[PDB]
């Protein structure tokens, strides 16, 4: 059976960093952020987490369609309002809603511990991502979420890395880009 | 095959804590709730339920699936009001149908007990969050609503831990969070 | 394979319940009993349906689909008009919409004359139900909806039972619960 | 493998039913024609003929995957003008696409000619069915429409009596349920 | 495994009659078109053309999910408009869309050569059934895309009568309706 | 197991050669753009991607899925302000989206160099295309937009010669056009 893993770090990946384009000071909140983290962020990383089903994964299933249901939330709060659905979400209760996903991310790197360490510095810079925007919001500190931002960046180009680290290895057999086995 | 239980219950966990901060008294009814019961208390659990039938597993199949299906259908009654499809639900009738998600936690703790001993205390909380948000809410208690919010926060970070518990002992091949595995 | 009728009977189980404590005349036609409709009693019972296709049972293929899509065609009998799309249902019409499901659960319970005495109550009560809220329906009859909402209450209780029932019974590999197998 | 020709014959069946009744006139083409025509004989029908392929059963899998499709179009004509999205249909054009439906169920009662004759009479009745609805709207005659409506009643009723009679067969092991084998 | 074939044939040939009725000049843009091009010729024929992976199909795969594909795509230009998303299309665009459609059907048509001869006349009437879609719609020359309304009413009917005599020849196990099949 | 790629890259090739005919200036960007980016440039190269798995083709899994989720993340960027979601995308900002699947393309290009010539040639003209196309909205540029226009054209042509290429090659058993295997 084939890899899913490149497909999610993928999806996770490029949405990852452009969320955080905005999130540093780049751009405004784009829906080109909002048709990624639908499509490629959600659903091909969902498709990414079912896929380690039948590979006996159970990291790869909870990782990606976790993280895949994480940007199908985001997309989800930010879009309600101009639905007239709901109200504009509470920044502290978005503190915590991004503050539970820095509890599961962080538990989530113990379990990269015996693992690549590319995989590694990707949960690890995800804490880092959860944890500083989630204090960012509680604080009201904007100065922290453009932090965080820089995080995401560094974070989801890791994640494309690996993604393109395990195709390229696995296409020619041999460790083209070395994510440290 | 892989092992859906954490999924399951990290949507539900997550979920869950999110919902009674605001029965708590921390917050309000805000979107986050709601987005939390769709995708990741709703469809994620869904997947998790599902993938617990090729596992033999009747009784994650019925759970995730179900407590999947439960936060769908609490988002739906919160949103149809503001799709102008229905009106706000009665309380009253808030409250026996949380009484038989009640009645149907409290006969699926009976079942946790020949499992681990996290899981029994995440199914026995669950009935007590369920009780709580019932009579508090058939009777217009908010006191016992505020008391279900902290019940719920301690059900919500048991889940939680008990899925993470799950990950790290395949993980590292060894126990490493006890989660009471008989 | 995993047991998907305690999954099928819950969400049918409960949705009779909530349905007909509004039969009984406790409370309005709510979008509680919708809600439950469309997902557990709905969707969730197409899914534990089709879950029995490779389980060889096609009682149970043939019962869950049938009853899960039920629920989905009367959420969207109540709600399309909401939308603008459809009149109000009529009254006689909806009486011979619900005698078509009593008949199709008249024949089904013939079905479970062979399983256990539980899943027997479960059909005999529902085609009761459906009769007495077909009946109800074509007359007008505001007594012979009261009538079926306690025929519902006692049996969507049942079909509770028996679902934990059967999850109970397999966890303990003995009977816990008596459902007469 | 469980048999999902019931489900679909079922799905088929009162939903063939219930059009036919307003095709008769007992009503007017309410909406609990068309949920049924979108859940039960669509999607419920969908799914049994796309259960028909591991079952090796290329008629199976032709015949409820196409009429469960003919039910999503008939619904999807009689609602889009509802949409503001097209016009209302042109009762030549209906009657074409309803003649072309005839003509796929007339070769398809050819093969059934190797096949249980409940079967036989199914689909020779919704023969008859699609050729009156076609000539009754081509010509204008509300007459022969009337007509086609107590065929439609027919052939859904036998459908579901297939339907229940391979169901009441199998949980048996023996015919309680005559079909012409 | 089921031979999905016919389900295919059937949607994408009950669906072009349709669509060439209104070509020929006998009906206009008519919702019934739009109905078939959804859920027959399109959602109907993705299954059938996603069924043929398992059979080994690659030409099945391709064709079937690609026409149906593209039901779906030309009911998406003839709606959107009417939705309020986008302007009715230019014609000369739909010229070239029919076009690259047209060069599908004739490398596919090469395809069909060692299999049934019926299968490569649909396949031929269709590329001279997009052709003169595609021409007639670029000049504006309303004759030939009456003439290729013609075109498609043979195309579709020669579909229509592959996929019964696919189904007759496996429900009698003799050639009841000879296809040409090689 | 079939070949999906000949139907992922006749969805990309079409739909690619489409775009660039708005790209090269002949007409507007189109609503058929729109249509044939969601189902046969999008959605079926999702199903060609997914089909993959079952084939152990990591490559393929990876690369039809993201393209055909890009040409969904790409309608969607698209038709959000048509319905009150979303600003119009930004110039800069959608270079940098049109730059992050360059790059992912520019890595994917190296995993076919043990491939086909004719694969190698697609992934070699699609990062070209993402390249002028990113610096092309990044700077506003129109001449280098009318640039990547042909790039794509020849680029969506050689895609369909490579997938008729793959199509032909297996009926007849030997190489009717030559790909370069
Ligand atoms: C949309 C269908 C595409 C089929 C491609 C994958 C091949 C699987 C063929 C079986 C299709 C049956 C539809 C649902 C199904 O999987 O049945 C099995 C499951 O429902 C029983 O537990
Ligand atoms: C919604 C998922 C529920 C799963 C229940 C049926 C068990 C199948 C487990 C595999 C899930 C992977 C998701 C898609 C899939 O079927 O992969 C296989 C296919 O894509 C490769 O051709
Ligand atoms: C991505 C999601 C962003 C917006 C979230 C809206 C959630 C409300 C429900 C959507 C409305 C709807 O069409 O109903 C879908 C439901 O019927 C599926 O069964
Ligand atoms: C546009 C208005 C309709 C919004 C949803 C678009 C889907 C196509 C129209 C189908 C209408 C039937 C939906 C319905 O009756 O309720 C069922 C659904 O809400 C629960 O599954
Ligand atoms: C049952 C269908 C009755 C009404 C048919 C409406 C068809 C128009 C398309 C529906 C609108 C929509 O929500 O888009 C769905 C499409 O995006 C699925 O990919
Ligand atoms: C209510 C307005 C939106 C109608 C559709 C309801 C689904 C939930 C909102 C998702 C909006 C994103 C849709 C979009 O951007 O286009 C993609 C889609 O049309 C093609 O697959």
């Amino acid at each position: 059976l084939a890899n899913p893993a490149p497909l999610g770090l993928m999806g996770f990946g490029m949405t990852t960093i452009l969320l955080n384009l905005h999130n540093a000071g780049f751009f405004a909140l784009d829906g080109i952020i909002l048709a990624m983290g639908i499509f490629y962020g959600g659903i091909a990383q969902i498709f990414a987490g079912l896929l380690e089903y039948k590979k006996g994964n159970t990291f790869g299933l909870t990782a990606f369609t976790s993280y895949g249901s994480f940007w199908l939330t985001l997309v989800a709060i930010l879009l309600m309002p101009k639905m007239g659905l709901t109200e504009a979400p509470n920044a502290q209760f978005l503190g915590a809603y991004l503050g539970l996903w820095g509890v599961f991310t962080l538990f989530m790197f113990f379990g990269t511990l015996k693992a690549a360490r590319a995989l590694q510095f990707v949960f690890l810079s995800l804490t880092v991502l959860f944890a500083l925007l989630a204090f960012g919001n509680i604080a009201g500190n904007e100065a922290v979420i453009h932090v965080a931002g820089w995080i995401g960046l560094v974070c989801g180009a890791s994640a494309i890395y690996l993604a393109m680290g395990e195709v390229l290895n696995e296409q020619f057999g041999r460790t083209i880009l070395p994510i440290g086995e």
